[PDB]
This record gives C-alpha cells, structure tokens and sequence, in this order.
C-alpha cells in the first residue's frame, strides 16, 4: 500500500524535476529571443529613420544589407502552442488530483477501504503522512508548471511579434530596394562558386493519369479530325494542350524546395505558353519555337527567386539575343507600310526591355520589369489569338446566317 | 481537446445528484399553519388572569 504511493511521490518529483528544467531552458530561450528581439525594434526604428532622410544612396544598399545580414532567423521558432496546451491540461490534472487529495482523512479510509488486515495504527499515519507529501510535491509542481505555462505564453506572444517584426523588415527593406564590371567579375567567380557549395501518391496518380491520356488525346484528336475534315479544331488543341499542362504542373508539384514551387507555379503559364505553338510557316514556327522556349526558361530559371551579379551573365547573352531576332522581324516588318503594324508596338517594347535591361545594369533593379515584359508578350500573343478565333467564328457565323 | 471529454466526464461524475431534494414545501405551509395556531393560542392565554 505504502509501496505505491512512495512510487507515486517519486514519479512526481521526477515529472516535476524535469518540468522545472524544461522550464529554465524555455526561459533562457526566452530571454535570448527578447535581447534579439529588442535588438531589432532598435535597428527597425533606425533603418526607418535613417531612410526618411538616406534618400538617393547608392552605399544604402550596402548598409540595407549588412542590416539584414544583422537579422536574426526566425524560422529558427518552435511553435509550442500545442505544448503550452499540454502544459494547461497538466495543470487541470493536478488540480483535480489535489482537489481528490484535498481531505487526506477521507483518503485514507478510502483506501484502506477493504485492506484492514494490513493496515494498522501505524499504517493509518504513514498513509496520511505520504498523502501530505505528495499533495505537498504536487502543488510545487502545479506552481511550477503554471509559472512555466505562463512564461512559454510570453515567449511564444514575445516570438510571434518577432517573426512579425521580421517580416516587416524585409518588407521595408524591399521598399527602400524598390526604386572594369567585368574584370571584377572573373574573381567574384570563383566566390560565386564556392557559394553554390503523399508526393509518392501524387506521382503515381500523376502517372496513372498520363497512362490514360495517351489513349485519350489520340481519341480526342481522331475526333477532332472528324470534326475538322477551324474554330473547333483549334478549340481542341487547347484542350489537349491543357491536360498535358496540368499533368506537369501535378508532377512538378509532386516533385516540389521553396524555390521548385515558384518555379513549377510559373513553369505552369510556360509550358501552356510553349505548347500553344506544338498544338497550332506554321511547320516552321513549329521549329522555330524551340528557341523562344528556351529563352523564357532561362528567364525564368533567372526571374524565379526575385518576386521571393553572376544570375545576369546569361541574362546579358540572352537580351542581346532577343534583340537579334526581333530585328529580322522588324525588317520584314518594315517592308510593308500600307499594312496594318499594331503588333510592331507590343514587339518595340520588349526590345526596349531587353536593351533597357542590358544597358541601364551597370538603381541596379532593372531586371525586374522583365516578368511584367514577359507577362505583357504573352497576354498580347494570348489577345492576338483570341482575336483571330473570334474573327473566324463571326465569319462562319455571318455565312450561316446569310 | 480529445481529453478534455474526458476532464468533462470527471466533472460530470464529480456532480451531485440533485434528484434526491425533498420539495418539503407543503412542510413548510404546514409549519406556517402551525406557528399561526401557537400565535393565536397564545393571544388567547395573553390574559392570564
């Protein structure tokens, strides 16, 4: 009888020993976090500060990133809500413990209910005694655990305001970011070098499906054959090029990392981009495509991580690229004047782009305008071919109804 | 709380049961009845004499 309440009062100290422990290591996390935290309200109100009157720096960049170089990670938070729950429900137990505890005379001739053949005068007093005691131990471990609870529920307030802190650091430090070379770059080289140094069920489903599109694109083209031999055949070259889309952006993001998500999450509109060609000389755009593809996943391999000097070596190639062969186009385009050039507008801009973003990065944001550029080109290829169905549509229509 | 069903249950099995309250307010007329009944005896032996 005495044996297990002995057991009980060791475990108890055990839990409580460990509890205050726990609790001493959280508390110095704590602290740790509210100096950092401190430390960055501090730097914040300077930046601030300093940025209503450092306008038009070129050196504040560099100051802007030895800031936040200075900043401290905060993904390094451990979400302990659910701890600090376990904590509370800890707490309610030793209550309700206590509370049955609460009258140790009552206790006692509970327990030595149906065990008067071993129990005696002195058994009686060494079961209230070790009652007393472990109501004793487990009150200390209840204050214990509260003021525990009650610390972790600054730490995690203390934590929160920080990661929020944080966040808006980056958000202002992107604010402020908003609005020879070479030689320098060989050796920078070799630094950038050294710098460099449920998914399994989504890809099987993925597969599966591509397993059955095959048998259903091929039916779907024989259909769009018969109906063809035009609007309807156009029609279901979309659709075609639309599952083969999705499959894709399913597989990518199966495969997705944080970088592989934006890239998979752009890659999505590339690859429908890409594949508007391969669906609809027409047998020589057909090759010629090939390049355009290649160029806007260069883009995007370079562009992913910005919306998030060595990234701009291709960029520097393919501007001067992109210039080149707009220039036939130009040529040819300029042969003709009588003939409409509304496109000629939308094809000048992105060669300014490309030029603008070759010539002005010697302040240094200019590459950002590219992904609105890109976005621009593909919403007027997008408009161009929307128009033409539509004028192919209204030209049967009218014949129908004449 | 998944456990908290359980913290419900002991709450639960902490209540009393209220079902065994005696309405003894017909007890309650009766002793009113009564203690009007004494008031009235002892106006009537006021006059000892």
């Amino acid at each position: 009888l005495v044996k297990q309440e002995l057991e009980i009062n060791q475990q108890l100290s055990q839990r409580l020993i460990t509890a205050t422990e726990n609790g001493n290591q959280l508390m110095q996390q704590n602290i740790k976090v509210k100096n950092w935290l401190e430390r960055a309200l501090q730097s914040e109100r300077n930046i601030k500060e300093q940025i209503a009157v450092l306008k038009g720096s070129l050196l504040l960049s560099r100051i802007l990133y030895q800031q936040q170089q200075t900043l401290p990670s905060a993904d390094e938070l451990e979400n302990m809500t659910n701890r600090i729950a376990d904590l509370r429900l800890e707490q309610f137990e030793v209550n309700q413990q206590r509370d049955a505890l609460f009258q140790s005379d009552a206790f006692v001739n509970k327990l030595e209910e149906g065990h008067t053949n071993e129990v005696n005068s002195e058994v009686h007093d060494a079961l209230l005694q070790v009652v007393d005691m472990r109501r004793e131990l487990l009150d200390q471990l209840n204050k214990q655990l509260g003021n525990q609870l009650m610390m972790a529920i600054n730490l995690q307030i203390n934590q929160q305001q920080l990661m929020s802190v944080s966040k808006n650091l980056k958000s202002i430090l992107t604010q402020q970011i908003f609005w020879d070379w070479i030689k320098a770059f060989p050796q920078s080289l070799k630094d950038e070098f050294k710098s460099m140094k449920i998914a399994f069920l989504a890809g099987l489903p993925l597969l599966l499906i591509a397993g059955l599109i095959h048998w259903r694109l091929g039916w779907l083209k024989a259909y769009q054959q018969k109906l063809a031999s035009t609007p309807k055949a156009i029609l279901i070259d979309l659709i075609r090029a639309l599952p083969v889309c999705l499959i894709i952006l399913a597989v990518g993001l199966i495969l997705l990392s944080e970088l592989l998500w934006s890239f998979s999450k752009k890659l999505a509109i590339f690859w429908l981009v890409f594949g508007l060609c391969w669906k609809v000389q027409t047998s020589h755009w057909r090759r010629q495509i090939v390049r355009i593809s290649l160029a806007l996943l260069p883009i995007h391999f370079w562009s992913v991580v910005a919306e998030l000097v060595l990234g701009q070596a291709m960029i520097f190639f393919n501007l001067l690229l992109i210039a080149f062969l707009v220039w036939p186009m130009c040529r040819e385009s300029w042969r003709d004047k009588e003939s409409h050039t509304m496109r000629l507008v939308t094809i000048t801009v992105l060669s300014i782009i490309p030029i603008a973003l070759m010539v002005l990065t010697a302040f240094y944001t200019t590459l950002r305008l590219a992904g609105r550029w890109i976005e621009t080109v593909y919403l007027v290829i997008i408009w161009n071919l929307l128009y033409q169905t539509v004028l192919r549509g209204l030209s049967v229509a009218a014949r129908r109804i004449a």
